[PDB]
């Protein structure tokens, strides 16, 4: 149970149009036969269904000792129903252009999952971060812009990058940088080439805890969904049950922390070194520590080393959120868990799924829980094109305007009871008290991420009920990501051919 | 005491940076040594002092007597780290490379103390406007445009040119028609190349008077704020004290009206021909009228001329508003004053601030007070690259929405005690019926103005007390500059280099 | 014996710099050690050998009877160290991102061996053109330039298609209609973006035998050297000797009529079909009829019906030009020929070398042979970047300058053996009667090509002398081609890096 990356993405798609099929013919308007609005609505699909381009690189470089290297480096941007196209950037000596299709395909339902107006993208490259000097990411960083912006891969028209593993903020400024003052110099909408970025040059509070609120607000919006726990067998709410992280990194960190805050105790992590499991819950805080001082999860005097992989490990809500095909057919009879949410992009192999159904596991798929780092990203590469603090506009416009209302509805009183002359005191509480100015930056973004997945999640329900999915919401996410990119295609005039 | 004016504001900035130096090695999050990472600041320090860019012309033009004639304009761009440079125009024989490369200094510090996304800039042309026709005006400012333009030096991307001194917006719409017409005719945003723009032409309401609004919002922060009053030995207040205006153009004349309307009583003021001292106040409105009848205010009937320089008045509160360095050495000891705002730039010699902290009275740095101005023409340059009248959208459903708010509220009561029957009219006041449609263009430039000089009064006294300035404020703002400034090219990665 | 295309011209480039090493550390003139030196070599080398873009697509269509299909399409570019890249479009259900990389690859080395200024490119669509109405092929190569040009892969400034496989003069000129009607419309060189063109579009007298012409002009730089025939045991010419050909199309073709047109008598063809043998000749004139008449050359009623692959047909010049790694290690001890040259791409595998070596029998490298077609593509390229028909500006002043010429020897003659009065008439040939009006574009093309594949003849042979190679041409190929392409990467100072 292996399978290329991108044949089983194409496999879960595949399911996917095994029940829109029937239920989009009827929604296509035009006048043609049964038959052959089937013929039409597969044609469709066989073209959502491929990348559209998968541009391939090769950097030369000078190590700091003088020798050369050469780079290998991928970016696919698998559909242009929507532009421009954001995707990650990853840093891996696994990475190729298997894998890149697939994960560039995601993103384009990602997005339509959530409703963000971007296709789908992403870029690899051939290399392992822990080898090179910091000096030399940067002239890998810059290289692979300056190869992918004159091919026209990047641009707040076309493709948006973004981190992903093995980046962070450093490299998404070494990007913003290089592309705003080669290519992009006149464009007004230079800085708005890429999302996490840091704060100062352009980045969104939370940017990083992003993808983590993300994995937390969809948890959350199952969780307290009584229609599937009384199949799972479960209650609903937090500090009543554990959980378990699968890579420590920036999704599992903050994973922790969001769901580490709600009474669920962490019970274990791992990473590529090895276990630290503790029944009893693990300081989010404290091992932050040691990632920045001892290398590594281990050695975590508050916990033990496990032998054994944390798949197996027993809890309530397992998240895979380090790699790709983690669970699979091999670990799927020895989960002993509830639900497993995903942090990481499609950790489950399509026959572990059937398993996962028949053992009564629910899965939520990876392209509802990771889609929050999207939506905030979103608001980024629409902060910077707007070029203005949100809602400094009306910060003392707005705390003058409620003073109004607050005090019209006291002056208004004072005239029916105020026979008395009795001061109403019409005054703020204490939550309102913090919203009067308005919106600022970091309020819509706990909004707009926790509102973008709630809607989200309904359509998912409303989905999975409609054509009786039961537990499997991976197929009912992708009924609802099909159904959406159809429409676009179909109303198009698909081409000029 | 007559400084290279370049010499002089780097003469601040030196001041800032002997200060900041210390807490900012300490917020500096590299991984180094304590000397290394100060042989980091020091460095950066450095690249944010000179101008970047400085370009120089020569126009041939043809006067309308047939004779030819060459006029050498400049253009600083100081930083970079902030795309667009906003930095006004100046005409006067006076002007040289030596003083723009300072006032562009300036605007990127103006726009770091108020917060405003813009690097720094000033074009300068050395040129009598007195002497032209308004038809050579129109082929010098066309002229100057198209040479910066097919440069990089013109473009809603890279600046953005506004009014200064000797020029208003009849210059300004000659730029925007010229680079809209020329250069920029495809791009979407080209009439926003420019600010102070006239309204017909994409301007904003009171973009002539934003300036002297932020003299007054300037001097209002401090003389309503007691710890520093006391120390002065002042009251907090207008009516009870007096001020006088230099350069009773643009600036001085708005900065009398809107500090004229609230009691304090405009002594005097002069120009470049003489003095006009009433020690009992001068209308701002027939005044005015002069201006455009008799040429000066010299012979203004209701007061006389006085043989003396403004400088030396006694007065309550000083505004110099017409040049730079006009405060220095020689004039420091007979000013006879408490405070002495600031609507030019740099109207003072550093050696004269020494005087004036030794005499015990306060200078508000003109970084702070005329930046007003700017926040104006951001809004400005914000208005046109929207597209839309701010609030258009939505006044017919606010003006709705609340008055569902204010029913609720009424049917709400009309429940609890509408046992009688009694219709509670909830009802806007006075005030709110004028906010009931939402946010005009003119009410978000009133309080957008009033607003980012709050947080920029307090931000000034919050370090001036961290790090215990006194009165010298002005060495204050700098701190908060150079902080600000800092961490974008800290965290930028600074260069590919 | 069937390796990865790409994995086989990696090993020709391998033995390639096996021993262009040692030679060429000794020409770098930089000042380092000797094996630093040489680990500059091996890495410039390693940076040579991948490709630097390899771009894949995927093109919704609409066919006649209105369902849609996808179509993958490929383009290489794999050096860029000389813009812009040439290469041919490909149609073929065989085509691979594995083969296209490698046919990438051979441009850049063909282009080196004489020395045209291209670096190497390619492209491929999966199609079979003998299914597709000839209306759906417009659809798709509009559609694949479309694509390309949009992403920077087509421009007479990056790359410049050619034909190639499958594809003539037609589709050529969709894609430069395509280009110069939507991209590049301002550009003044938008009709020079691709080559092949038809002469009325701007193309060049014998674009289509331009290729012929090379496999001729190359045999004949061999034939009539004795140093090879003395080994070979042949004879200096062509009426003396045979040939035969695999692939009857436009290499095929016009290999045989330049090659038939000199005695030299054309055994057998053959093609997807079957062989058609006769050991006395084959009139390519008729027979090109039944490729128009009977669609295939099967029937020829003045041959045979060949139960056997062209490739073990007994002859003295064996010519494959029908596709890849025909000849290979089970072909290889069946040959029974002296010669084999090649006009198409790498047609032999490196396996069947070493057995053609061994069998004492002369291959001529496909580096060497096709690249005529390159060469008179360049004239194309280059013509219709000048926009005059070449020559045309100096017809009437040429031919008036020769007139003067002889006249003066006439006339200068007739004062020292004038005394008898006897006019001397200097006139013209018949040879020189043609080039007087100087050279026509004809005469460049039939001139600059056979000089082309002169100086390329010599640089080859004074390779394999100097290194001793013997009949390994191919080797001797790739050395020339190798030491040219790195003086260029040595001293470009590589990167930016
Ligand atoms: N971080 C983000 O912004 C987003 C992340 N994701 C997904 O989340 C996943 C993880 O988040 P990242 O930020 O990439 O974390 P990261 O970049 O910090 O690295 C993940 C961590 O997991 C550990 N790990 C990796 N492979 C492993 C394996 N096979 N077994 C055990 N441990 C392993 C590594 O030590 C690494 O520290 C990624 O796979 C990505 O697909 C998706 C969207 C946004
Ligand atoms: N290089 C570029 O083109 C960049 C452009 N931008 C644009 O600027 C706007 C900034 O808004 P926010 O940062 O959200 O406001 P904000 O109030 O969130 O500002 C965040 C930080 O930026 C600093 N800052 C503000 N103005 C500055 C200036 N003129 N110079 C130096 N530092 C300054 C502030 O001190 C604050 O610490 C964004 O909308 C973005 O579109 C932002 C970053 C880089
Ligand atoms: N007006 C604006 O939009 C802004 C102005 N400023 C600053 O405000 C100052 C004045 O405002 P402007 O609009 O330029 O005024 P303005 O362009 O109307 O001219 C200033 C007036 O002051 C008088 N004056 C000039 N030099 C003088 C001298 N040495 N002694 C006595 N009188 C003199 C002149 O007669 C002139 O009428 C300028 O120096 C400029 O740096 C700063 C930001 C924006
Ligand atoms: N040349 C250009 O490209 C210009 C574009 N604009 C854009 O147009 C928008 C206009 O909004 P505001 O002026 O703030 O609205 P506004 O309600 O403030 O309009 C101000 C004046 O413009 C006049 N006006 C409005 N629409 C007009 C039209 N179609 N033709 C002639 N006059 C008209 C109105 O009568 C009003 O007196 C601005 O957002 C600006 O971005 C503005 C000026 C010039
Ligand atoms: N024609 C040109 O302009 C150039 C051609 N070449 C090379 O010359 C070769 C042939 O020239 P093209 O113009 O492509 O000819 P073409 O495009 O007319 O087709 C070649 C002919 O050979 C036959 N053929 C193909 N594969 C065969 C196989 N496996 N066995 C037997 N017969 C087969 C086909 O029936 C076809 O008619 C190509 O492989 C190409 O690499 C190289 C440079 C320029
Ligand atoms: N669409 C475009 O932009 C094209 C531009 N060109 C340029 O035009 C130049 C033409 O030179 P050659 O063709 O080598 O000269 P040529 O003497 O070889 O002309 C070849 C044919 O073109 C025809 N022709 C010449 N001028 C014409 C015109 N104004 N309208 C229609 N047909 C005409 C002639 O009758 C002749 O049959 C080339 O250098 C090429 O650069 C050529 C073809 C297409
Ligand atoms: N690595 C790390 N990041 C943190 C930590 N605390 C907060 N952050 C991030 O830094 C941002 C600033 O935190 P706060 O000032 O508390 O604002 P906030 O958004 O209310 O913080 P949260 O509610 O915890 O998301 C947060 O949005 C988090 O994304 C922490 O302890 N460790
Ligand atoms: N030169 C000059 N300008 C004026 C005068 N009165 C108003 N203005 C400017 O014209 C604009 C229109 O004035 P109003 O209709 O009163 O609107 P406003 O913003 O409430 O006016 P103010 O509150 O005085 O700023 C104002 O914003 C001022 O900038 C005046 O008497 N002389
Ligand atoms: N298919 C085909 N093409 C031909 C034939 N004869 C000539 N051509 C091509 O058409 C062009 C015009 O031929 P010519 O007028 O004889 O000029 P040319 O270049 O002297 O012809 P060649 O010397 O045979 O190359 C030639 O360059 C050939 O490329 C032919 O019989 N069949």
């Amino acid at each position: 149970d292996d399978p290329n990356f991108f044949k089983m993405v194409e496999g879960f798609f595949d399911r996917g149009a095994s029940i829109v099929e029937d239920k989009l013919v009827e929604d296509l308007k035009t006048r043609e036969t049964e038959e052959q609005k089937r013929n039409r609505v597969r044609s469709i699909l066989r073209i959502i269904k491929p990348c559209n381009h998968v541009l391939s690189l090769s950097f030369p470089i000078r190590r700091d000792d003088g020798s050369w290297e050469v780079i290998e480096g991928y970016r696919a941007q698998h559909s242009q129903h929507r532009t421009p196209c954001k995707g990650g950037i990853r840093y891996s000596t696994d990475v190729s252009v298997d894998e890149v299709k697939a994960l560039a395909s995601l993103m384009t339902y990602k997005c339509a999952v959530v409703d963000v107006p971007f296709g789908g993208a992403k870029a690899g490259v051939k290399i392992n971060p822990k080898n090179y000097t910091d000096n030399e990411l940067e002239k890998i960083t810059r290289r692979f812009t300056m190869e992918l912006a004159k091919k026209g891969f990047i641009g707040p028209g076309v493709d948006v990058p973004a981190p992903d593993m093995s980046t962070g903020e450093r490299e998404m400024s070494w990007i913003a940088d290089t592309y705003a003052s080669t290519i992009g110099h006149y464009d007004i909408n230079a800085h708005a080439c890429v999302t996490g970025k840091p704060i100062s040059q352009g980045g969104i509070h939370g940017r990083i805890s992003a993808t983590g609120r993300g994995v937390f607000h969809g948890i959350e919006n199952f969780i307290n969904e009584a229609s599937y726990m009384s199949i799972l067998g479960m209650t609903p709410g937090f500090g009543d049950k554990t959980f378990v992280v699968q890579g420590f990194g920036n999704v599992g960190l903050h994973s922790m922390r969001y769901l580490h805050r709600f009474g669920a105790k962490c019970i274990t992590v791992g990473e590529s070194d090895g276990s630290i499991w503790n029944p009893d819950g693990i300081d989010p805080k404290e091992l932050e520590d040691f990632k920045l001082q001892h290398g590594t999860i281990l050695g975590f005097p508050k916990a033990k080393i496990y032998e054994g992989s944390i798949l197996e490990v027993d809890c309530d809500i397992l998240i895979p959120a380090a790699s790709e095909k983690q669970l699979t057919k091999s670990n799927a009879p020895r989960v002993k868990a509830k639900i497993i949410a995903e942090g990481a992009n499609g950790p489950t192999t399509p026959e572990a799924d059937k398993i996962f159904l028949e053992r009564n596991i629910m899965v939520i798929p990876d392209l509802y829980l990771n889609a929050g780092g999207v939506t905030v990203s979103y608001f980024e590469w629409l902060n910077n094109l707007n070029h203005v603090s949100y809602g400094r506009l009306t910060f003392k416009y707005e705390r003058d305007s409620n003073y109004h209302l607050l005090m019209s509805v006291q002056e208004s009183l004072e005239r029916k009871f105020g026979k008395h002359g009795g001061t109403i005191p019409i005054v703020p509480t204490a939550e309102f008290q913090d919203r009067i100015s308005g919106a600022s930056e970091k309020d819509i973004v706990h909004s707009g991420l926790a509102y973008t997945m709630e809607r989200s999640a309904r359509q998912i329900m409303r989905t999975a009920m409609k054509y009786n999915l039961g537990l499997d919401l991976r197929t009912a996410a992708y009924v609802n990501a099909i159904e959406k990119v159809f429409r676009v295609y179909n109303e198009a005039g698909v081409t000029f051919t």
